[PDB]
């Protein structure tokens, strides 16, 4: 039978698939990661699928890697699934001509999203569905929560019974990520369906020994093109199969669909053509215009693959005279997208009547198609008609777009209750919205939507709920605009942010805070806002939601408080059912630890409901004095673009404001200043020692070191407190420690790790410190950084030269970004970056915030991101680039040097010659040069004068997380280092894909739990280091801040100095792993790791093998025997010995066992005597041989394959023996 | 000059891809193997590029990682190119939707070839290059040995002043394989159409840590649509 | 029933032998990180690699299994990097069963080994 | 399962073209490589030769375990272990938890007694 | 009375140039592809000069 439930659209396609498929073989991907974790959830659940089996699902190296696997299990007869998007259904291509070319019932459930080109988006779109529209696959396209179940389930059906593979679709977050209450089937309906004989006959077909044939053979132009057409007859019929499924479905649920359905007046004018989500608010938009008399219609696009042009017709109205085809995409030099492109060909093909056909773009990248933007496309067809034009931007460059009017009315349905509620990273805002939409939709008849917008930053990220609520279907595929009831439950937002646009005359506003008092309210609460208020007769309400939190006991934890608010005066049930559905809930969930957290949290909701009472607002308010505006100074870009989006105004900028090609400007995090450190460090000068060790390690770059001279300190504020330079070389400076509060995220690691007994950090609240300290890094800021008085590359010495990398997104207390921060104060200045995706790359570069920036001189990091799987291929790229251009620079200067050049001129080319690949004597010399050929612009001396930012050796790097490095990109990774090129690799071992949501990778330990590994991953971490080693000419090492800030710094100089490929790993802490004291114990957790024999640190260096010594070194101890209390105080591994204590038990073994052994087999390796050894280089002379060049039997095939232009000669082919067997019978054969 | 020699399609073209590449990075594919050998045993044997330089040529593992080492290069400031076809074609694509996306001069010599279905096959059609439309590449095709030579040096001068880059394609086997007697260019009648300035430009605008930005980056709905619809001009 | 049900699968019966069979290009290079990973999940499956040290049906084009001064495509003046150990790289996760042979040497050691890997 | 290197490498390759044509070509060149490759082969067959003589080595545990069920990595952990990030959201995901943006447990408990107030 | 429009240019597809090489006596017009598409309306280079014809509105 049936079945209610409150969903996203993945969940309901989840459920689905598990029922229909026996094997999966998956990989992580944005947004469709949620899809592969709940089939795993279920079948280590014991869920059963329609063949009362649990599902085989299996984690791959990459999706080609799932693909082929996809492939494998269908060839070798198992029913079977995928879950992917973008750029991971791009690599899935080869792979899916072969499936549909076997014709292979494979299902691939894909969340649209869009692909990866002036940038990358993990929003959606059909950018990538639309990439795969020649593989074969048919496409059948759901535009909403309850269609992605059904789609789900006919594209399964007919997949069986057709034999031709089926891509089931569904947008990008705005589908899979929406919440609705729907209707599923239970598995035994799904079950019935099923086309037994086809099934059988499917399993009969497929690969067996018992019954063996041959797949996948090389044709001839002989036979290929009879073969590629065979299957005709197999897509002609998937139409009518898939139209008889949904009507079998349909029986089973009383939801009907065609192949192409039609909404609107029988007799409209005015017709769109769409697919996806955008449907939903095309037809709202449809129910209240065609009720004002509007002649409008849609056709909603079902089966996008086979296109039948027969069934599209049916569903065009006769009195249609216009139409406007919707494409999700965007096809550079298309003469028009791929949907258009199919209409226009329906129209032709029928040779009649041809109404104008118009082609729209729209939503890329998850941009909103609103109700307002429907009214743009249907004024459009009556009015100027443009085509080709795209609709959300502004498009002020090319002038494509159609214009907007967002004054148009509120199209949702009559009585629908809309929802706001703007919540601050894990205050638990968006879990109660979850909460409230299930409680709603269990207990009303009432259908419930929720969506949620997050922050790109990671820590104290701004989130947006958007909720609906009604007695009528809700198909608002787009955010609120208009809400009834708005809920701020982070005072802070007040003054930044526009909290209360649009929201309806008499909505309510409920706020928290604790401004209790008029004149307390009045002294915050901006005048934008009392104006808002006051001329909209606003129901304002405000609660100290941390106060009352704080004394029923819930300590400031304020979800509790606000979810009240929402069940008392959001207004979508009656006061005494949602008090009482509220209160038997908190039983529900919690009724844990006794019944104390139960009392707490009942006793805050009475609280809440007494306490929530009407703010009343005086008159006056009408026109409280516009404020003036205390804006700080930044520069240009920041004013124009960056804050605009911080904003959330990004959506106003037009085509104009962004690059051509993409690109982003370094340092736009400078003037971010945040501010969502609860507590940060002050320092305690007294007890200071001055070692540099807390700027070492803050993952921010919140720390800032101060030298000066006294001159430098004489406007220096009176609390700009220095202690006198402790060293020898810093005698006569003064020192200080200059805390950022503003940029400080709190974590606490400096304090942390502060090395005197009596701390000279000491975390504070953040108010306590603000005031003092902003104007003081303010001032430290403008003076000099001394990076020219100790080594830079020394321990101390390292913080005094200028960071490269800060103030970035990455989570409070990060393990990765202290060891980049450091990188990049060493090499920084002259460093090309090739970053995989990932954590760092996200952090690295969300825009529009920008952490890596120059230094004074304007030098600094040249970031980039290409993909996720080609970070080692892409510097490789770069590298060749120098390879060749500072190639063609070092022959133009010893073709000056053959000249009449200046002596001066001809000694400074000589010496860049003599040191080109030296950082020191390149630059020396080149910056020579740059002095001595200033100006000159013509013949040779011009050309080497142009090319000056090739004068110094550069460094390149490719930055990368352990998923890339051991997993998708590992095969490039190999490639690159054995190439013996020189670039260098910086792993930032998280165990585990972090960003994508703790999914286990090859560098998952035994025993860790993350997903695809919920019991405790049951093979060993994959040894990359070893596997590196074997080469012997690629420098490798391992690395642990908190165990060694020297031996990290000797690694870097020594990586980066070797002249070959360089691979350095580091273990870097992460909240996945859940560290129980904090990421604040980052540092000493690594120390620990180290310590432990967990992570052992070493070095292979194969120069000292070129000159006779061992280039293996162990850095590191014998473990200390502490590696279980190392383990029990993570989370990823703590979890497990609760659940499964007696296998926790054994893996936590199994891994000291692990450690154990492999020190021993480093402690050898370290003894050995025998080891690789080889010299750097040798050879090359001009000149080139062919491999078959005088060889005495033929060295090429009578194949196509091998024809090259100067094939063709005589040879001795084989056929007829030995040269000695020729010669012998030769002799026999005498006459 | 001009110069009469009788060749097949992939040597006509690789003469002139040669000419005009600082860069290559290659792998073998059956009916484009042709050109990256040619190329690596002229640079080998030291032919200079109109830059009067021999070509920087690497062997990478796959499609994809030449096609991420082509990228690099590319972003690096180095007039780059690469050989490939049907399933190497298809491994290229992720990167070809980037090289594009940042406005690359790159230029990809294919011999359509085609893709691997119901059975592979090495042998001539569009299968493969009609596979990468969507990319955002250009599309020039040669329908002879002779004019494989000419769209050949037409995608390169194109590519260089358009900054978008170009699939110069031709038929495998039937174009690639076949022989004829062309005249083909002196690579300093290549060099001499050359646009200077473009080509300065696209080196000035170059990944450099002298003078860096940020490319790649990560982008919400507020900004991917109207970044996407920024390179339009270009087009 | 249930017996007709077991009685339809009754190619399922005996225990299946999985080969993955390829050369060197496909092991040390373009399929390396797939056979890796393959490897690495402890399934029961047989890889064969036969390694030429080249690419060989496309031309003889160099792959990382090329010996150092083999002369070959795209090392026309003898590959100036060794071959990848592809056998030691394997042998470190400690649970793959590794082995090389050569028919040439000895026909029982090979014998041997494809009876102590399948 | 061989023996040590008995000498024959050098006629091994030149009875191979893809070594000797080097060698007529680039004379000088092919004598270092074909050294080189000597060298080579000479110390891989020490390294298998101590592989061999060792005896550290680790145990082999074939399978077993699964225990029907699974936990989710961050289920009770004392701070958050996923971001404010659409990319880490999923449908269980919201709960308040600590954002590691007031410091360590530690150091949360010490500002504590220090503001008992 | 035949004739043959060569395409050069597939991408970007200048509908402007195409018909500057179309005859205006042109009644009949086979577009050839070398390609398959399974289940598309048509395949790549005629679905673009479709798209051309429709787009024209002569
Ligand atoms: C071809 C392909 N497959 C999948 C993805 C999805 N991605 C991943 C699985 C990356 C996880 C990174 O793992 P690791 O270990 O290298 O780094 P770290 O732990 O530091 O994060 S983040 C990323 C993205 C942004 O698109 C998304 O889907 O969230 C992708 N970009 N490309
Ligand atoms: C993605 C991709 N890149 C390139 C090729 C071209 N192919 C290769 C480079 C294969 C050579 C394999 O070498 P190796 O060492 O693994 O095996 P062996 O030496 O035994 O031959 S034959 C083949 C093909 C048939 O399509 C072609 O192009 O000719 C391919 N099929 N797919
Ligand atoms: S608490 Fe963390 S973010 Fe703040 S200064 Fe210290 S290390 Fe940096
Ligand atoms: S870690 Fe502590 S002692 Fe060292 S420089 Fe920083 S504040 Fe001073
Ligand atoms: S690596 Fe972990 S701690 Fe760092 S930004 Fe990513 S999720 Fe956060
Ligand atoms: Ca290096
Ligand atoms: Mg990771
Ligand atoms: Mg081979």
């Amino acid at each position: 039978g049936k079945k209610m439930m409150t969903t996203d659209g993945n969940t309901a396609t989840a459920h689905v698939a598990y029922a229909m498929s026996e094997v999966a073989a998956i990989y992580p991907i944005t947004p469709s990661s949620t899809m592969g974790e709940e089939a795993d959830d279920w079948a280590a659940q014991g869920r059963k699928n329609i063949f009362g089996q649990t599902l085989t699902i299996r984690e791959m190296q990459s999706e080609a890697g799932a693909a082929g696997a996809v492939h494998g299990a269908l060839a070798a007869g198992a029913l079977t699934t995928t879950f992917t998007a973008s750029q991971g259904l791009l690599l899935m291509i080869p792979n899916m001509y072969k499936i549909s070319g076997e014709l292979l019932p494979g299902v691939f459930h894909v969340t649209a999203r869009a692909i990866a080109a002036h940038a990358l988006s993990i929003f959606g779109d059909h950018q990538d569905i639309y990439a795969a529209r020649q593989t074969g696959f048919a496409m059948l396209a759901s535009s909403s929560v309850q269609e992605a179940h059904d789609m789900a389930l006919v594209a399964h059906l007919a997949a069986i019974e057709s034999n031709v593979p089926f891509m089931h679709f569904f947008d990008g977050f705005r589908t899979s990520h929406e919440i609705q209450k729907i209707e599923v089937l239970d598995y035994a309906d799904m079950a019935s369906l099923v086309n037994q004989k086809a099934l059988a006959e499917f399993r009969a077909k497929s690969m067996n020994p018992e019954h063996p044939h041959v797949r996948g053979t090389a044709q001839n132009p002989d036979i290929y093109f009879q073969g590629r057409e065979a299957a005709n007859p197999y897509y002609l019929k998937v139409p009518g199969i898939v139209a008889e499924y949904m009507q079998k479905v349909a029986s089973l649920t009383g939801r009907s669909y065609k192949l192409f359905d039609y909404v609107g007046a029988p007799d409209a004018e005015r017709v769109i053509v769409s697919m996806g989500s955008s449907c939903e608010t095309i037809e709202e938009v449809i129910n209240h215009l065609a009720a004002k008399g509007e002649k409008i219609g849609l056709i909603k696009v079902r089966l996008y693959r086979p296109f039948v042009s027969e069934a599209f017709f049916a569903a065009l109205p006769a009195s249609a005279k216009v139409i406007t085809v919707l494409d999700r995409t965007k096809e550079p030099g298309a003469p028009g997208d791929p949907l258009y492109l199919d209409v226009c060909s329906a129209f032709v093909e029928r040779g009649e009547a041809m109404p104008k056909i118009l082609a729209g773009r729209y939503g890329l990248g998850s941009k909103e198609f609103s109700p307002a933007m429907v009214k743009s496309v249907y004024d459009n067809m009556s009015g100027a008609k443009k085509n080709h034009f795209t609709v959300g931007i502004e498009d002020d460059v090319t002038g494509t777009s159609l214009p907007v009017d967002n004054a148009f009315a509120d199209t949702t349905p009559k009585g629908t209750i809309q929802c706001q509620f703007w919540g601050l990273g894990a205050d638990g805002t968006v879990g109660a919205n979850k909460q409230a939409i299930k409680i709603i939709g269990d207990n009303t008849d009432l259908f419930a939507q929720g969506y949620f917008s997050y922050d790109s930053k990671k820590s104290g990220g701004i989130t947006i709920s958007h909720l609906r609520f009604g007695e009528k279907p809700i198909q608002s595929t787009y955010l609120v605009n208009r809400a009834d009831y708005v809920a701020c439950h982070n005072p802070a937002y007040v003054g930044i942010y526009d909290i209360l646009e649009g929201i309806k005359d008499g909505g309510t506003f409920v706020l928290n805070s604790p401004w209790s008092s008029l004149e307390d309210m009045d002294k915050h609460l901006p005048s934008g806002i009392k104006r808002t208020i006051a001329n909209k007769k606003l129901k304002f309400y405000n609660i100290d939601a941390v106060k009352i939190a704080t004394d029923v006991g819930l300590g400031g934890r304020i979800n509790m408080i606000m979810q009240t608010a929402f069940f008392k005066l959001a207004g979508v049930l009656p006061f005494e059912k949602a008090v009482d559905l509220l209160k038997k809930s908190i039983h529900k969930a919690y009724g844990k630890k006794g019944e104390k957290i139960v009392k707490m949290n009942t006793d805050a909701v009475d609280q809440a409901v007494t306490s929530l009472q009407e703010f009343k607002y005086p008159d006056s308010w009408k026109d409280a004095p516009a404020e003036t505006k205390a804006e700080p100074m930044t520069n240009e870009f920041f004013k124009n673009v960056v804050k605009p989006i911080l904003t959330q105004q990004g959506d106003k900028l037009p085509v104009s404001a962004f690059e051509a090609d993409g690109r982003f400007p370094l340092g736009t995090s400078q003037f971010e200043k945040r501010g969502v450190a609860i507590n940060v460090p002050q320092w305690v000068p007294e007890n200071c020692i001055q070692c540099n060790q807390c700027a070492f390690v803050c993952p921010h770059s919140a720390i800032l070191p101060v030298l000066a001279k006294e001159e430098e300190l004489v406007g220096a504020p009176a609390n700009f407190t220095a202690l006198e330079a402790k060293g020898k070389e810093l005698k006569g400076y003064k020192f200080r420690i200059q805390i950022n509060t503003l940029d400080c995220m709190g974590c606490g690691n400096c304090a942390d790790i502060c090395p005197p007994k009596e701390k000279a950090l000491v975390m504070q609240p953040l108010d306590t410190q603000r005031d003092a300290q902003v104007p003081n890094l303010e001032y430290a800021a403008r003076i000099p950084v001394k990076s020219e008085v100790l080594p830079r590359d020394s321990l101390k010495g390292s913080q005094f030269q200028e960071p490269l990398m800060e103030f970035s997104g990455a989570c409070s207390g990060c393990g990765e970004t202290p060891y980049v921060r450091v990188i990049t104060q060493l090499f920084g200045e002259r460093m090309f970056i090739a970053n995989a995706t990932g954590c760092s790359s996200i952090w690295g570069a969300s825009a529009p915030s920008m952490p890596y920036k120059t230094n004074r001189l304007g030098q600094g990091p040249a970031w980039g991101n290409s993909l996720f799987e080609d970070a080692a291929e892409y510097g490789f790229g770069m590298n060749m680039s120098m390879f060749a251009r500072r190639t063609h620079l070092a022959d133009l200067a010893a073709k000056a040097l053959e000249s009449d050049a200046s002596g001066d001129v001809k000694e400074a080319l000589q010496g860049w010659l003599a040191g080109k690949n030296d950082p020191i004597k390149s630059k020396e010399y080149g910056d020579k040069l740059k002095k001595l050929l200033a100006g000159q612009k013509d013949g040779l001396l011009g050309q080497i004068a142009a090319m000056s930012d090739l004068y110094t050796k550069k460094s390149v790097w490719i930055f990368g997380g352990d998923g890339w490095a051991y997993d998708i990109g590992y095969g490039g990774l190999d490639h690159v280092l054995a190439s013996g090129e020189d670039v260098n690799v910086f792993v930032m071992d998280t165990e585990v894909y972090s960003n994508t949501g703790g999914q286990s990778s090859k560098a998952t330990p035994t025993g860790a739990v993350a997903k695809f590994a919920a019991a405790g991953k049951r093979t060993g971490k994959k040894d990359l280091a070893r596997m590196v080693m074997t080469y012997g000419y690629v420098y490798v090492a391992t690395v642990s801040m908190g165990y060694s800030k020297q031996q990290f710094l000797k690694v870097l100089k020594e990586a980066e100095s070797f002249p070959g490929p360089s691979l350095v790993i580091a273990y870097a802490t992460c909240i996945n792993q859940g560290l129980r004291k904090g990421m604040g114990k980052s540092q000493d957790v690594m120390n620990t790791a180290v310590k432990s024999g967990y992570w052992p640190l070493f070095r292979y260096d194969p120069r000292l093998a070129a000159q006779g010594k061992n280039p293996f070194q162990l850095d590191s101890k014998a473990p200390d025997g502490s590696v279980e209390e190392f383990l029990m105080a993570q989370n990823r591994f703590a979890v497990l010995d609760r659940s499964f204590p007696e296998d926790a038990k054994r893996l936590r073994a199994q891994v000291a066992h692990e450690l154990d052994v492999r020190f021993k087999e480093l402690e050898h390796m370290a003894a050995t005597n025998i080891f690789e050894s080889f010299a750097p280089a040798g050879g090359k002379a001009d000149g080139s041989v062919d491999f078959g060049e005088g060889a005495e039997f033929c060295t090429r095939d009578d194949t196509p394959m091998m024809a090259r232009p100067d094939s063709g000669e005589a040879c001795d082919q084989n056929r007829a023996g030995t040269s000695e067997q020729q010669g012998d019978l030769s002799k026999r054969t005498k006459k």
